[PDB]
């Protein structure tokens, strides 16, 4: 004999801050005043000004150099808890938790609700990414993961802690793809003008955020607002370095350094402008005017030539090429399929969110930890393509080396008492 | 140490009534002497009778209009069980669970099995359902899905109550495509003839029914018929309205009443017999005549332009356009990728078959529940293609508004009692 | 209040005996002294030697008939223990658990570890898997999948019990695609002379194994080798039979006999150089020379004609075509896509790895059982095409009848005693 009530589950959309345009800080006030909150979705509109297709034009730019804007627009996203920075979002986190989490038919539809793919579609996170003609009227989301947006048991109440002050940030970009860009550097310098309708035109981005509230009945809502609940969470740890520029010699030898027990470590190397852009360009139709293809595959044409994780000043494992540790290290754990980009990752633990971690780099006591990036010399020119040995003039574009880490953690929830328990 | 004996489970074929033809009533007769049912297949085999590819004749009809068979031959599909009609699909719900629980790798099995595609074939319901030249010998496969299909320990056992008449009905459709249609509308006229080979020889559909029969061993055999078990069910509810006519102005306010709680809503827009078409139709090759691709993806370019769902007298979602209530919505809770022709859904709850609903649309209470569906003006020849704001003559031929929703229910299972308990 | 303390997990790199060559026995030593065993992964380079692309060059062979090499250097993988071969593996088994376990995003990464798709990629395990050009620097992974490489807590202890020997034995195929092959039979003569650079310059393949070391905390270690532990296993059977000739009739009887319950029986028709080909093989371009495509889709297109599976003297399911056997089979539990090769599945229970059999055919009072294959006759050239009438000369090459089952087994985890409970 089942109990039920009469339950209830409204989507009122919250509050905003800040007039939305191209490069600004952006704050989101959730509500408080609910039983618990859920996942959250961000609502952007990039409508692209271009005209003619993909065919060539001469110096013109048209549709063959475009890649996602909603993706691109984020740049921090760091969820504020009791005034404390618990987790951290970085545009690398947002394209690593597809390649791992995302097995299902969550990444499929990742393709379409967030890169725009109109003439000459393609489901794929990057290689092909053409807008549609001219002024093209649609909406993307991109939807926020966090630690209590997986299940109901698992959520984070908050009436039993209506005094918190919880508030998101969310960056947005200025530079947008298709729109002050054309080129790898700098197009004909084309800030606003209007080169034959390639670049004029130019409208703002508009920000709808809304965030679902809980209902949960009267009867046990008074047994949630009083007795202490010992929840299981999972923040995130993010650490931007720098790596060498690309000459003669690559090697680097940065130390990582983190908080508690880490789940396992992921990183990718992104440029400034195209950073969904893996293999070199090359000025062969069709590569770069006209674009029909952004980039080949195969992880053997990518620059990075190999990695170490290094572990207690021992090895971890064996000095593997880039096809797998990009391919092989997330196809073992969850089976997920990655992207010819430059995403780096290492399975370790099989168990994410328990009450006893099975295996876990507990850091607490480690006192040594870095990594290694092997990139491929350039001597060559930018015409002739890419590979594991010769990389053309795309390759000190990207020098951010962001790594970001997902560690546990145990919030105590206390009437009147606010501490720190263990990992 | 466990404890093992000697188990099977066999597939007898099940009895059949009735002659399968086109458009009749076919009753199916499911044994109930076993211990408990899993699920039910069925089997209709629907040959092409064509000649040419999909090349250009004049008005003959060749293969260039082909839609699925099975998909559209059944219409209802009520589960009777102690003589209450507890749960009956449609054909609209035959395509709503296929985008929202197959996640997997259930949906691209799906459409090999459904839609006849051999010459020039495509793994998608829809857009290209193009079938094989000259009498093609195959089988199609459509099962039926149950709340007791889906895992042994939530199976109904048929060995507790032996009593009970159980009996599912197949309505069969006599519109069969590429027999006696070739156009939206009529086809010059064609019921049995033979215009240059493209509707003559006619065969019959013949109906396969077979259910498997459970086999527990004899020590649980006896536990399990004399001991009360408190089972959970997830029942279907559907109630077919009717949407305005496609003119000037598009608007309507139907009122929508259940039962007791409801998971979540979900409905389609079909045509009379091309159901499975979203675009509008265009006579610029190749749309129709060569018709090469059935109709144009995006969101945008179908007529329907928005929704929004009643709760309480308050509103219940932002505006939103077809593009989020299609796409995004099935993306959350159980992410499946859906089909471009006319879905709607709405994510509500997140755990389905539980012993405790967490956030359920209790209908028992409520006493105000409507729907709106805003649609595009016409004004435009059928010549020219379709979109958000101007349809051609393929609008009115859809004006079927089935809204089919899935309730909870507890069944009582007693020797001697039959009542019905709570939600 | 958790319990964590320093948990680590290294995956150190075993031991290796004998030198990987083509044809010969490699024998692999994983280490006993850790904790507990997981996960192990194989590493062979395979690469090309040709030149042309899928150009036509008369009787050279180029790059149009080429196959996965990985898949096939695996002969027989037989996991000891104890001294007794508790499971043991085959061509047969690497594909088929592939089809069935395999339903995520397990399957999309497996077609790129695997098969070399270079020039003209396309993510299948069949059609179409041609190389690179000269030279293809690149490596390929394959993992063995056991019955403790699922979930931590079914993982089998290596210290509770340090005196059992295990190894795993690893059996390497001579025959190479691309390097020694290049028509069905023979492809005048080509051991190891080039012919305009199509055999020449071969190289061996290297053998890299490594297992990772489990690591678990001295708090549970103790408790751990000490307390009994009632573990289940899933192991794997099978039975290399032979099928009847392919002439004017075929139709075979062979009984199958095994050992405990069996959850599923399971089987493929291969070659002896092209295994995975389905349909038969056709002298009109594009399919043999130049070979863009290896063969045509469609189940209807392979000989095999019809199954039916003998269960106790009496029928068991209706003679269903091949479409039925290979597709709606392995789409109702674990929903996998397969492939079209002649692979056959027949779906029975729904829970593997539990602590009581719910439907398990019993073989431990059973004695009747057997298979039967029908095919379909020749009467017609190799240069015409294949069907399910007809076939050419690619149907006598196929003529091993490979079983693979799977069992359910407790070991008896005991110091100072090692017994055999029941299924």
């Amino acid at each position: 004999y089942p109990v039920g009530w009469f339950t209830k589950l409204p989507t009122m959309a919250t509050r905003v801050s800040g007039n939305p345009a191209f490069g600004q800080e952006f704050s989101v006030g959730v509500p408080r005043s609910g039983d618990y909150v859920l996942n959250a979705w961000l609502t952007l509109k990039t409508p692209e000004i271009k005209l003619l297709e993909t065919n060539r034009l001469g110096a013109n730019g048209t549709v063959r150099w475009t890649k996602n804007l909603m993706h691109n627009a984020v740049e921090h996203a760091s969820l504020t808890f009791n005034d404390i920075c618990a987790q951290q979002f970085n545009t690398a986190y947002l394209d690593a938790w597809t390649q791992f989490n995302m097995c299902e038919g969550k990444r499929i539809g990742y393709d379409n609700m967030i890169g725009n793919t109109s003439d000459m579609t393609n489901p794929t996170p990057a290689q092909g990414q053409d807008g549609a003609r001219t002024l093209p009227s649609k909406n993307l989301v991109l939807p926020l993961p966090f630690f209590f947006s997986r299940d109901c048991g698992l959520a984070l109440p908050t009436v039993v802690l209506p005094y918190n002050e919880i508030r998101i940030n969310i960056k947005l970009r200025s530079l947008q793809e298709l729109l002050v860009f054309q080129n790898k550097d700098t197009g004909n310098v084309i800030p606003i003008s209007a080169t034959d309708i390639a670049g004029g035109l130019a409208d703002t981005v508009e920000a709808y955020v809304y965030m679902t509230v809980g209902l949960v009945s009267n009867v046990e809502r008074c047994a949630m607002a009083g007795t202490v609940r010992d929840m299981v969470v999972e923040q995130m740890q993010a650490a931007p370095t720098h790596i060498v520029n690309p000459q003669n010699t690559n090697n680097v030898h940065v130390d990582m350094r983190f908080s508690h027990a880490v789940k396992a470590l992921f990183f990718m190397v992104q440029n400034v402008t195209y950073k969904s852009v893996g293999s070199n360009y090359t000025c062969v139709t069709p590569v770069n005017g006209p674009g029909n293809t952004v980039m080949e595959p195969a992880m053997s044409v990518d620059p990075i030539k190999s990695a170490s994780l290094t572990y207690e000043n021992t090895t971890r494992l064996a000095n593997m090429g880039v096809e797998y540790y990009s391919l092989v290290q997330p196809w073992y754990f969850s089976a997920s399929i990655p992207v010819y980009t430059g995403y780096h990752m290492y399975s370790y633990a099989l168990n994410v969110g328990s009450v006893h971690p099975s295996g876990s780099t507990n850091y607490g006591r480690l006192t040594n930890a870095s990594i290694t990036v092997t990139m491929s010399p350039e001597s060559v020119v930018a015409a002739a393509g890419g590979g594991n040995n010769n990389s053309g003039y795309n390759e000190p574009q990207r020098f951010a080396l962001v790594v970001i880490a997902v560690n546990h953690n145990v919030i105590r929830i206390m009437n009147g008492s606010m501490g720190f328990p263990i990992l």
